[PDB]
């Protein structure tokens, strides 16, 4: 009480435990604390078991941590946001079994290099996925198969060559995909399928203009709308799309929904 800020009235009670050099879980906290900042901390270890006193909590910010390794033990049935953002951890942490009820799950700017076969395993509740910034080169197929609700993807600013096959089938909720700044060449034939996606970011990719993107062409000429370029800060309030964004080599003289596809098959 003491150490952090507290803020009651109607919605909940969030309790500011940033910048404040901790290297653990204060001791002393509001028992139906629902929120809880513990950002911009010293961090290296945590222990998801140490909140399970804490039954009201619905969301836990550990971002800006230095977060290394984090313990997952007992169950945390309903933590609904973790952010993870921002931290060292090399290795995806499963989560399915301890955060059952979890909807936002922000592992962005860590130092993921690959994703595990068990992955997202157990979280079927999960609405919106960020994994913007590490360094994920390939996605094991399946990786999404846990998650039907998912609504929002990042899988921005990494270093994926190419995309699964199948990697949006039974997402029928998607409604936001981001995947700029990759090194992705192109997109798997009926890779979006029947589903609306109203706001994909695919600029910054090196796309390979060849008879294997006249998919992805023919998508972005009946999606140019659903188009748009990543700001900062800013949000897809009403922005105005931009199909032309995507780009053959990422040459902006060049957009894919204007290659020409010359000497390819109908
Ligand atoms: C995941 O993706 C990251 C983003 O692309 C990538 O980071 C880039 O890595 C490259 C290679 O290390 C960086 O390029 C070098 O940048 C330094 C300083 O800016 C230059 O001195 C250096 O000089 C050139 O090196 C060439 C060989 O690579 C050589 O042929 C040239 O003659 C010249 O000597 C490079 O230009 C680049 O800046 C990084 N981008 C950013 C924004 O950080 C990660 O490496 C990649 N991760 C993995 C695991 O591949």
């Amino acid at each position: 009480h003491p150490i952090c800020e507290v803020s009651k009235v109607a919605s909940h009670l969030e309790v500011n435990c940033d910048k404040r050099n901790l290297t653990a879980l204060p001791p002393d906290l509001p028992k139906d604390t629902t929120i809880l900042h513990l950002s911009e901390n010293l961090l290296y270890t945590f222990s998801l078991a140490t909140l399970m006193p804490y039954t009201r909590l619905t969301q836990l910010n550990l971002d800006r941590a230095e977060l290394t390794k984090l313990q997952v033990d007992g169950t945390l049935p309903v933590l609904g946001t973790l952010d993870l953002s921002h931290n060292q951890l090399q290795s995806l942490p499963l989560l399915g079994q301890t955060l059952p009820a979890l909807t936002v799950l922000d592992v962005s700017f860590n130092r993921l290099t690959s994703l595990p076969l068990g992955a997202l395993r157990g979280l079927g509740e999960l609405q919106e996925l960020y994994l913007k910034g590490n360094e994920l080169k390939t996605l094991p197929p399946g990786l999404l198969t846990p998650t039907p609700k998912l609504e929002k993807l990042s899988l921005a600013n990494n270093n994926l060559t190419e995309l699964p096959a199948g990697l949006l089938n039974g997402l029928e909720n998607l409604d936001t995909l981001l995947l700029q700044e990759n090194s992705l060449y192109t997109i798997p034939k009926g890779f979006f399928g029947s589903h609306l996606l109203p706001f994909a970011f695919l600029h910054g990719n090196p796309w390979l203009c060849n008879c294997e993107i006249l998919y992805f062409r023919r998508w972005l000429q009946d999606n140019a709308e659903n188009v748009y370029v990543w700001k900062q800060g800013v949000d897809v309030k009403a922005m105005t799309s931009n199909v032309a964004s995507v780009q053959c080599d990422n040459s902006d003289k060049f957009p894919v929904y204007k290659y020409p596809g010359k000497g390819c098959p109908t």
